[PDB]
Order: C-alpha cells, then sequence, then structure tokens
C-alpha cells in the first residue's frame, strides 16, 4: 500500500513548541540560538501518549487543530505522528521511564482500555491521516532481556497487548510502525534473525492488519543512518548504523510473510561519532546533535521516511541518585547531568542539541 509520508505535511505539536518557547527561549541569552531554537520547535517530532491523561486532552487537542488546518483548505492536508507508550511494567530493563501502570496492579485491564479509548479518538478523527508508532522498546527486550526478571515477567503480557493494539488500531486512516530497537541493540547479526522471527510472529498472530506498515528504529537513540566508517563504539558489529541494520533486517523479515518498511528515527543523529563511551549508553548521550530533517525523501526503497520520534530536549531519565526511577546509566561519565525525570525538559541538553545541529539552524 501507500507511504504514509507521501502527500502529506507533518504537523508539528503544539505541545513540543510550547516547551521550547516557554522553557527554553527564556533561558537563552545568545540571539543566534534564541532563533535557532524557534526554528527548532518547527521541525514536526511525534507527540507521546506517554500517560493516559493524554489521551482525552492532547491527543484530542493535536486532532482537532488538524482538523480545522485541513478544513480550511491545507495543501498538502497534515498528517498526525503520535507514539503511544504506557504498557504496564514498561521500560523492563531499565528504570528511568518506569510507566503509571503495573501488571501486578490491574495494568493489563488498564492498557486494554487505553487502547480502547485511543480507538474511539482515532474513529472520530478518521478524517486525520494518523501514523502510530507502538511502544517503543517493548519488543526489542523480549529479543535480549529474557535474563531480566521485569522483562521476563511481562513477555507473555507485552506479546498480548501487542496484539491487542495492532487490532484495536487496525483502521483506514490509520499507519502503524511497530519498534524495533536499532543497530547497536537487535541489528548485532546474532540478534537479527531472532529479531525478525519475533516481529513476524507477532504480525501473524494479530492476523497480519492492513495498517501495519512496518517497524521504527533508532527511536530514543543516536545513529547515523548512514556513515563512511564505523565508530569506534559500535565494534565488532558489522551493522554500524541504521542502513546496514535495515538492509540486513528486511530480506529476513520478508522471508517470514512481514515485508516491513521502515521509518527511521533521526532527531539526535547530527553529529558522529557521538559521546558515547559504548554502544549501550543511552541516557542523555553528550556529544551529540539535531540530526536530518524528517523527510519522506528518503532515497532508499525500504525506508518510508527519516523522522524525528524522541523529541531532542525531552530528558531520557533522572541523575539523582535519591529517586525513584534512578537508573545508572543517566549517572555515567557521558550522561549529561544533572538532569530531570525523563520526559521532562532539559534545556541544556537542548542547547547541546541545538550547537551539535546537522543540518544546522
Ligand atoms: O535506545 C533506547 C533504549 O535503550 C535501552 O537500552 C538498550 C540499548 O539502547 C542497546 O544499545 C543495548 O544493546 C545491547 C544488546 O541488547 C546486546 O544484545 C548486545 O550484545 C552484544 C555485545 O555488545 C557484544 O560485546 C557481543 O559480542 O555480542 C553481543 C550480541 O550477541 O549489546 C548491545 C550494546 O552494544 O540494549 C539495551 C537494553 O539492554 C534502554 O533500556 C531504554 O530505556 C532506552 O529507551
Ligand atoms: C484513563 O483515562 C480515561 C479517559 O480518557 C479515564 O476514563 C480512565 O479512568 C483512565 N484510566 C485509569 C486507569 O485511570
Ligand atoms: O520525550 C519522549 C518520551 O521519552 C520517554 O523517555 C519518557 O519516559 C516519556 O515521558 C516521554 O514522553
Amino acid at each position: 500500500n501507500g507511504n504514509p509520508f507521501e502527500g502529506v505535511q507533518l504537523w508539528a505539536n503544539n505541545y513540543y513548541r510550547s516547551e521550547v518557547h516557554t522553557l527554553a527561549i527564556p533561558q537563552i541569552t545568545d540571539p543566534a540560538l534564541r532563533a535557532a531554537a524557534s526554528a527548532v520547535a518547527e521541525v514536526p517530532s511525534f507527540q507521546w501518549l506517554d500517560r493516559n491523561v493524554t489521551v482525552d486532552t492532547l491527543l484530542v487537542q493535536t486532532l482537532s487543530e488538524i482538523r480545522e488546518a485541513n478544513q480550511a483548505g491545507a495543501n498538502p492536508q497534515y498528517a498526525a505522528q503520535i507514539v503511544v507508550y504506557d504498557l504496564p511494567d514498561r521500560d523492563c530493563a531499565a528504570a528511568a521511564s518506569n510507566g503509571e501502570w503495573a501488571i501486578a496492579n490491574n495494568g493489563v485491564n488498564n492498557y486494554k482500555a487505553y487502547i480502547n479509548r485511543i480507538r474511539e479518538i482515532l474513529i472520530s478523527f478518521s478524517d486525520v491521516r494518523t501514523i502510530l508508532v507502538i511502544e517503543p522498546d517493548s519488543l526489542a527486550n523480549m529479543v535480549t532481556n529474557m535474563n531480566v526478571p521485569k522483562c521476563s515477567g511481562a513477555a507473555s503480557t507485552y506479546r498480548e497487548l501487542t496484539i491487542y493494539a495492532l487490532k484495536q488500531l487496525d483502521l483506514p486512516h490509520v499507519a502503524m510502525y511497530m519498534d524495533a530497537g536499532h543497530a547497536g541493540w537487535l541489528g548485532w547479526p546474532a540478534n537479527i534473525q531472532p529479531a525478525a522471527e519475533l516481529f513476524a510472529k507477532i504480525y501473524e498472530d494479530a492476523g497480519k492488519p492492513r495498517a501495519v506498515r512496518g517497524l521504527a528504529t533508532n527511536v530514543a537513540n543516536y545513529n547515523a543512518w548512514s556513515v563512511s566508517s564505523p565508530p569506534p563504539y559500535t565494534s565488532p558489529n558489522p551493522n554500524y548504523d541504521e542502513k546496514h541494520y535495515i538492509e540486513a533486517f528486511r530480506p529476513l523479515l520478508e522471508a517470514r510473510g512481514f515485508p516491513a518498511q521502515f521509518i527511521v528515527d533521526q532527531g539526535r543523529s547530527g553529529k558522529q561519532p557521538t559521546g558515547q563511551k559504548e554502544w549501550g549508553h543511552w541516557c542523555n548521550a553528550i556529544g551529540t546533535g539535531f540530526g536530518m530533517r524528517p523527510t519522506a525523501n528518503t532515497g532508499h526503497q525500504y525506508v518510508d521516511a527519516f523522522v524525528w520520534v524522541k523529541p531532542g530536549g525531552e530528558c531520557d531519565g533522572t541523575s539523582d541518585t535519591t529517586a525513584a526511577r534512578y537508573d545508572y546509566h543517566c549517572g555515567l561519565e557521558d550522561a549529561l547531568k544533572p538532569a530531570p525525570e525523563a520526559g521532562q525538559w532539559f534545556n541544556e541538553y537542548f542547547i547541546q542539541l541545538l550547537r551539535n545541529a546537522n543540518p544546522p539552524f
């Protein structure tokens, strides 16, 4: 079917614009950086439904604004970009982004109701083309972290709820992309076949919903789409950038009946190599910059578009060792500190991304 990024304009949401203008710009002293910051507020990054309260507030508000714009004659029409991110026992292999719901406290029923309400809302807004990224990190943890107690404990629930979401959100105007980790996680030659088996089986078990378009890679990470030599921290993985990963991964998925198209996050991929000391250091990484802007013109048959899924400037996790959600990755030498709770605005990190932007603002 169709590439959902073709023939539309991507709406830049007002939540991210509001962070930049109300929190970042007033604290930025230099004129050029203020002007740069205003420009990055217009880059259309995904809007995250990270908490249940966002469904009837922020989601409805964004879809309503788009409808008004399109009903006025926007050309091309705008499309929404939304992330579904509220699994019970969320972020199973880390502490920083633990969610509001727990499997031991009716999390499965809370999640099904959240999905059902999202579905009702998307049905009401069927006139708005909606692109969704389904639960970043969830299935990638199923592949490599079955040795982690929280992840093995949540495995059967993650599989059931993913299938539930793929079926309930399989709507005419919706395109879904399942999160598929990244080059440095599932792109390792040892992990790529097992990842292809898992994604292709979930797709099959969901009844191969027509709205599932493929997979999203590099969400909330910093990998290059394509570099000319391997960054030192990538060795010895031969799939050292997303282009290598996706070129190796698509054949294995298509072999198992899932001919997935991809979308690749590049919101924090502008500077390479990054300042990461190890490829697994994912929290508030130093030496990173805003990367390639969202576009359907990728020059690749398997890639629907480059996107900005993780909104740069929104924290990856607190550096406070007394916090409930403290994760040691956020206290590393290559993690920017001090840092606020995951998802809260981190001005010093936003300025790092601005200064290191490529292309520049
Ligand atoms: O991306 C944001 C997300 O990150 C999650 O943490 C991830 C890291 O992003 C990811 O890079 C890390 O990847 C591991 C992978 O699981 C291992 O299988 C792989 O193992 C390699 C090993 O490094 C080699 O030495 C050895 O020779 O081969 C094996 C493969 O056979 O190592 C990579 C690291 O390079 O996985 C993390 C999860 O455990 C965070 O949890 C999450 O919160 C973030 O949102
Ligand atoms: C989730 O939000 C919906 C409204 O969108 C609300 O009706 C429901 O009670 C919330 N769920 C929980 C578990 O609080
Ligand atoms: O910034 C986008 C998302 O990043 C995640 O790491 C946080 O846990 C969420 O609260 C946030 O919505």
